[PDB]
């Protein structure tokens, strides 16, 4: 079982090259995950200076995996049962009024340590938009990704909106739309509808002179009453 | 100087004493906090058995001398200012709809650790509102504490909104009016008008049997342009 594979706690390795409206750039992250509590910690840095988007805007984009799914709903758990070998993860990002990010990406074990490799694009930004204008606070809150099975492609859907609050006090949506699929050929456990509740607290190493961001986050599955 | 108290980490100590509609309980919270970074760890338990209300709607009671205020801000942190002695720090919590919670602590050095101790009592709430019927998610989101001097009082004001996210995709609110004043004689520092970025992350102790809340926060001053 790929369930055997989080019963402690994993190193986990996250690297990132994203395009937004021309503008390159890098990010690397490292730390750590325990899907018994459901937790992660992870501190992420650009390596290619300043990040041309708000570090917000990047959180679901940078394992699900690490979702602490009660005992009773063990079997919904696409994520880990596509362990070792991993899973493509896919998403289509739309911020409301403002450009979009289409993600590609690889999740799967790199000899001891849990390993994302992600693609990222960006494109119809507005010039001094929310994004590019560095409009969003320095936070995250509360959401739900609702997870339906994927028969078709032997993997899931997820659909989802984010709320980042902006500094004038508004908020700006991010319409969510994932597709994971197995990387292996094998048989996975497509689940029924639920929920995975995530949490993420951003923070700063005052010691860090390069831009970064430290995250801490917090999943548990639910949506199945039991 | 009250700020020289919080240069390392700091054990922190709470103890709540709580009756909302009749249901008297009590928890006790301990772990650590430092501001340097402006993180707390604590892990909250309620000692009488089960939380008659939801733990979401405790966090803001549960020490915001923890904050960080930035170097160029450090002249406005009047909450470490007023260490070791301490300060009261009173609200009254308004869920929209629904009952309220008037609450007053002392916040203090009792030895090396600080301690949060509160009086708390919840009235006209509804038996079958999103607190009674406990409908609320256990998460919490990010909020802007917008602080403001106080002259007459000799301490602070505080005014907010906290967002719980509701089971059915709804939102209750709950109106936070807090007022802080010190508890010794010694001269405080009177801020400017600026706020306390937070964020509150809840989790669970999966080998803990008893009824409890593990949190998780980051608070970081500003609104104070330099
Ligand atoms: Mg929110
Ligand atoms: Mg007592
Ligand atoms: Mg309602």
């Amino acid at each position: 079982k790929g369930e055997e594979l989080f019963t402690g706690v994993v190193p986990i390795l996250v690297e990132l090259d994203g395009d937004v409206n021309g503008h390159k750039f890098s990010v690397s992250g490292e730390g750590e995950g325990d899907a018994t509590y459901g937790k992660l910690t992870l501190k992420f840095i650009c390596t290619t200076g300043k990040l041309p988007v708000p570090w917000p805007t990047l959180v679901t984009t940078l394992v699900q995996c690490f979702s602490r799914y009660p005992d009773h709903m063990k079997r919904h758990d696409f994520f880990k049962s596509a362990m070792p070998e991993g899973y493509v993860q896919e998403r289509t990002i739309s911020f409301k009024d403002d450009g979009n990010y289409k993600t590609r990406a690889e999740v799967k074990f790199e000899g001891d340590t849990l390993v994302n490799r992600i693609e990222l694009k960006g494109i119809d930004f507005k010039e001094d938009g929310n994004i590019l204008g560095h409009k969003l606070e320095y936070n995250y809150n509360s959401h739900n990704v609702y997870i339906t099975a994927d028969k078709q492609k032997n993997g899931i859907k997820a659909n989802f909106k984010i709320r980042h609050n902006i500094e004038d006090g508004s908020v700006q949506l991010a319409d969510h739309y994932q597709q994971n699929t197995p990387i292996g050929d094998g048989p996975v456990l497509l689940p029924d509808n639920h929920y995975l509740s995530t949490q993420s607290a951003l923070s700063k190493d005052p010691n860090e002179k390069r831009d970064h961001m430290v995250l801490l986050e917090f999943v548990t599955a639910a949506g199945i009453t039991h």
